[PDB]
């Protein structure tokens, strides 16, 4: 089960990806999570990625492709993988094609989680994350029991540094710009599927199960 998740910022890739790997026995590989972990830990990768991420720009292709290639070579990817937020550009997709060709692990579905750009600011500015366990909430759409406090371990919730109006606007522009070309790229390959991401989380996941069961 070799999958790519794509979607505009806030469309629900992490939310769906976490659900997918809980059920299906494959690793969740998020380039955003990888970069942010590097930033949190102040590693050289973090220091390089930070100047781009803080502005809402894409990290350059060379390093991004490099870290994914190394990640996909690990034993935990032998039975499949869920790439979340990679590829994000046609160049990245072309590089990944070659990578997966030699592994004998070509993509089964590129899942485009479709969400109207007009609702994505609200998804992102309302996002809250636990400082302790990383569990994700939304102020309105998926709130904790006590505002500002995680249900699981009582950790304080915070707002991602890039989830402010200015940076979200940049992220949407940057990612929109790469979107139509990438959708066209995969559609021509034949395994792009669009899923309606503008439903309750449970209902988006239900639609996803109907497709993914064929790869179980
Ligand atoms: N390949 C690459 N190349 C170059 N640079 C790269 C790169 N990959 C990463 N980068 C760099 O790293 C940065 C960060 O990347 P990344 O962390 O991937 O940011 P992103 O793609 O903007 O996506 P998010 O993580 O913000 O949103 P999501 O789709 O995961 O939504 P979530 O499920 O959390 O949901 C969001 C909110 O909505 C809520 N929600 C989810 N689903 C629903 C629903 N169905 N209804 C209502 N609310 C919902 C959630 O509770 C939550 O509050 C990039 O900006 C770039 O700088
Ligand atoms: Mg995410
Ligand atoms: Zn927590």
């Amino acid at each position: 089960m070799n999958l790519v998740l794509m979607g505009l910022p806030g469309a629900g890739k992490g939310t769906q990806g976490e659900r997918i790997v809980e059920k299906y026995g494959i690793p969740h590989i998020s380039t955003g999570d990888m970069f942010r972990a590097a930033m949190k830990e102040e590693t050289p990768l973090g220091l390089e990625a930070k100047s781009y991420i803080d502005k809402g720009e894409l990290v350059p292709d060379e390093v991004t492709i490099g870290i994914v290639k190394e990640r996909l070579g690990k034993d935990d990817c032998e039975r499949g993988f869920l790439l979340d937020g990679f590829p994000r550009t046609v160049a990245q997709a072309e590089a990944l094609e070659e990578i997966l060709e030699e592994m004998g692990k070509p993509i089964d579905y590129v899942i485009n989680i479709q969400v109207d750009k007009d609702v994505l600011m609200e998804r992102l500015t309302g996002r809250r994350i636990c400082s302790v366990c990383g569990t994700t909430y939304h102020l309105v759409f998926n709130p904790p029991k006590t505002p500002g406090i995680c249900d699981k371990d009582g950790g304080e919730l915070y707002q991602r540094a890039d989830d402010n109006e200015e940076t979200v606007t940049k992220r949407l522009e940057v990612n929109m710009k790469q979107t139509a070309p990438l959708l066209d790229f995969y559609d021509e390959k034949g395994y792009l599927v669009n899923v309606n991401g503008q439903q309750d989380i449970q209902d988006v996941y239900a639609d996803l199960k109907v497709l993914l069961g064929g790869l179980k």
